[PDB]
């Protein structure tokens, strides 16, 4: 049965002078009394796990433009605002979780570059405009870099139609729609050096020519074995060298498995839970040295059975700070210790 402990130290309170501590949650958590109380106990930022992505906000199109469905997303923003916490908007532009009809006209034909850029402006103006003043940070563009490409750009439909200018224009238009939102470029695998370098140069070049980008989001979807905390620190050191860029750790989780491993556990091995705890302690000890630039650290889920990694890899995993029964893990105590 459920074993939440309402009296153990609050995560965000323990880091209140360092950075916000956030959590990604799906809509079901907003209507579950235990989930809601746990979110508000420990976190001073939330991200909608899926409900603010393009496929969630888009309802359809006609020959005059886009139709939207905002009711569920409104609940997330209202929940954050009424409870005096931040909400990170995730995410305006992404090759995933956007319907393919978004790249087509009302007769099924692929949009031209000019027509797609006009649609991008409409989408950003409508979505960012609706939530103007209420969303402190947006992931404006998610995962636009692919280090396997010689020029570093992911060959998504966005890129195939627009070339790389869709990225800078997304930031320009989001900043017009809400000039006080902090605008982030968000990505994973920042500890692959070639990818780090593409991300660094892209953001630095945008910034140096006056594009309104304010931050880099390091997703930090990691595991107990890789990458090292030192390599995460190397990413922070390089990205923080760009003037006017802050850093959010946006989607932190730590699988118990090596990547591509066929290990599959029914219950979490204690040795791996301890390795996880040690690494989370090391990670937060390092992040605390960089509070001049790291302003928010969000975990990609509330508790282990809610983790996207279970569906992603088709097996049980224990990547977060709370067990399935809401009780604290070794990792939780390690994060408190590091504070
Ligand atoms: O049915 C749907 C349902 O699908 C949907 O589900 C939601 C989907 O969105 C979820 O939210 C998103 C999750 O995170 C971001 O997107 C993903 C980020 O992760 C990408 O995958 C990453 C791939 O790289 C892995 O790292 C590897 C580690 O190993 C490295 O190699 C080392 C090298 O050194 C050696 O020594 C080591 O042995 C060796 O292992 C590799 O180089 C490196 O690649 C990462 O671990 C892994 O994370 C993934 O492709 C992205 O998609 C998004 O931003 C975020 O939105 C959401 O949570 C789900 O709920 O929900 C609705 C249903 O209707
Ligand atoms: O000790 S370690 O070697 O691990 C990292 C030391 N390093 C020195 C510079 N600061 C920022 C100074 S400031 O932004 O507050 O002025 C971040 C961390």
């Amino acid at each position: 049965d459920k074993m939440p402990d309402w009296n153990i130290p609050s995560l965000y309170e323990s880091y209140k002078n360092d950075f916000r501590i956030g959590v990604a949650i799906p809509a079901k958590c907003l209507s579950n009394d235990t989930d809601r109380r746990m979110v508000l106990k420990h976190f001073n930022s939330i991200t909608a796990e899926n409900e603010m992505k393009p496929e969630s906000l888009l309802a359809g199109q006609t020959s005059t433009g886009l139709n939207y469905r905002f009711s569920t997303a409104d609940t997330f923003v209202d929940f954050a605002n009424t409870n005096n916490i931040g909400i990170r908007g995730h995410t305006l532009v992404w090759h995933s979780q956007t319907p393919d009809w978004f790249f087509k006209d009302s007769s099924g034909q692929r949009l031209t570059k000019d027509a797609l850029l006009a649609r991008l402006k409409q989408y950003i103006y409508d979505v960012v405009g609706r939530y103007k003043g209420k969303v402190y940070a947006w992931d404006v563009v998610n995962q636009a870099i692919d280090e396997n490409q010689s020029d570093g750009y992911r060959r998504s439909t966005w890129y195939e139609i627009c070339g790389p200018e869709y990225i800078e224009k997304a930031f320009i238009w989001a900043h017009e729609a809400d000039p006080n939102a902090k605008l982030f470029y968000n990505d994973y695998n920042t500890e692959i050096s070639k990818k780090r370098d593409f991300i660094y140069n892209m953001v630095k070049n945008l910034k140096s020519k006056g594009i309104p980008i304010h931050g880099i989001g390091m997703q930090c979807h990691i595991n107990v074995n890789w990458p090292s905390v030192s390599e995460i620190e190397n990413s922070i050191k390089l990205f923080s060298s760009i003037p006017g860029i802050e850093i959010h750790i946006t989607q932190l989780d730590m699988s118990l498995y090596n990547y591509g491993s066929s290990e599959n556990y029914s219950t979490p091995p204690q040795d791996l839970l301890q390795k996880q705890a040690q690494k989370y302690k090391e990670l937060f000890t390092m992040l605390k040295k960089y509070t001049n630039v790291v302003k928010c650290v969000t975990f990609w889920g509330l508790k282990d059975d809610y983790s996207w990694l279970r569906s992603f890899n088709g097996k049980n995993d224990w990547p977060l700070l709370l067990f399935e029964d809401y009780s604290a893990k070794p990792a939780y105590w390690a994060v408190i210790e590091a504070s």
